[PDB]
């Protein structure tokens, strides 16, 4: 609970404040605590914690989630885009760990940005899987790979996430969950 | 030109390493420069400034170039979603410091962010007016308003340029506009 209590601290402030700008000693005063160091030697090793976290809410129920819904792709995806509405609701900063650690401009190094592209891509393949499965099927369109309609999958989610963190007041986690189900699915046009 | 020689390396640097990690002195090293210094007080300022060149290369060209494209709104948003693959292509750091720099996790600060919200927003009403103005014409659909329905063409587009960001090597800015126009149009469903 000391340990649940410095990471909840530690992600509570990179996402306010960046990765650099946040130093333990920032992260001790808030989570109430030389102590810090005794649990996690850096900054490094607690950002890499947090990965891991996201990894385990975020990724390894997929497999599951997956294969138990259906019958067919259509509820699949349905279910995919449920479920990461309730993450971005209830964990919306290990989502967005993952959506952006996982490139350069978040400044956190090559070392812990490879591990969340491996996060990031782990999640993308059941993605790529799902539609290539619904393809078969003839549910989803065979005009395009299975790998670029998975992408857009993903970047609608990403950008979701990301625009609740730009306009907290006039949104919630699951403002754009309807429109962003509809246009997955059936597009804007009539 | 020695002005822009600055401001091309500093949007260089502040997306290979994030604006906190960049520095003056770097930036000037790059540059092939106490002369900054005298250009731009400050880092900041050299941000700034670069929200201003993303305003007028993204932002400024919206309402013309969606005026003149037609006849109905489909047509518009081919265009919308074209100019913006395109500035994915040629001008993509410009276009990260609009989606990024508009949110915390950035780390620029208040001011820096605060005028990269605004910018967005900009962008971003244009989008749901053409919305709603298919929605008017019977083009697309009416089950969702015109504010999430923009919000999510807006979302795709921002991850889809992340998504480069993210995988250099396995694609370019081009790779997946295809697939986005075909399913912001139609959707995944048969």
């Amino acid at each position: 609970a000391s340990t649940e209590n410095i990471l909840g601290c530690a992600l509570d402030l990179f996402v306010k404040n960046g990765y650099r700008a946040t130093t333990i000693d920032m992260i001790a005063a808030r989570a109430g605590l030389g102590a810090i160091y005794f649990y996690f030697k850096t900054k490094d090793a607690i950002m890499l914690m947090l990965l891991e976290e996201a990894e385990k809410y975020i990724v390894d129920p997929i497999d599951e989630y997956m294969a138990n819904a259906g019958p067919l792709a259509d509820a699949k995806l349905v279910k995919f885009i449920n479920m990461q509405a309730l993450l971005g609701v209830t964990k919306p900063q290990h989502v967005l760990l993952l959506i952006l650690v996982s490139i350069d401009f978040s400044g956190t190094g090559d070392d812990i940005e490879k591990r969340a592209k491996a996060i990031y891509r782990r999640m993308y393949g059941h993605v790529e899987q799902l539609i290539a499965q619904g393809q078969t099927e003839g549910v989803f369109r065979s005009d395009s790979g299975s790998d670029e309609l998975a992408s857009i999958v993903m970047a609608a989610h990403d950008g979701v996430l990301i625009e609740w963190y730009r306009r907290p007041n006039e949104l919630t986690g699951k403002t754009l969950t309807k429109a962003l189900r509809s246009v997955l699915l059936n597009g804007l046009i009539v």
